[PDB]
């Protein structure tokens, strides 16, 4: 297994709450980014359904958040699991 932890980058309104409630995972070595990447996409979701209607104020469309896929990278940009990877919904990241 791999112990990885996530430095969210989605919203800076929310990325401290997601840093402190769901950036710890274990990954089975093998385990493709983009599977992964649906199994934090989960996390993000179950964390912030509590506050759907709470978000829509500040600009969070949590029905959006849940249809958009979700990118994983390492410190060097790449799609390859690291202990350390950032989460963001654009296609590139620059550590």
């Amino acid at each position: 297994y791999k112990s990885v932890n996530i430095t969210f980058e989605l919203d800076e309104r929310i990325d401290k709450v997601l840093n402190e409630k769901c950036s710890a995972y274990t990954v089975e070595l093998g385990t493709e980014v983009n599977e992964f990447a649906c199994v934090v996409a989960d996390a993000v979701i179950k964390t912030l359904q509590p506050v759907s209607e709470l978000l829509t104020p500040l600009g969070i469309d949590l029905d959006e958040w849940s249809m958009a896929t979700y990118y994983l990278f390492d410190e060097s940009g790449e799609f390859k699991l690291a202990s350390h990877m950032y989460c963001s919904f654009y296609l590139e990241h620059h550590h």
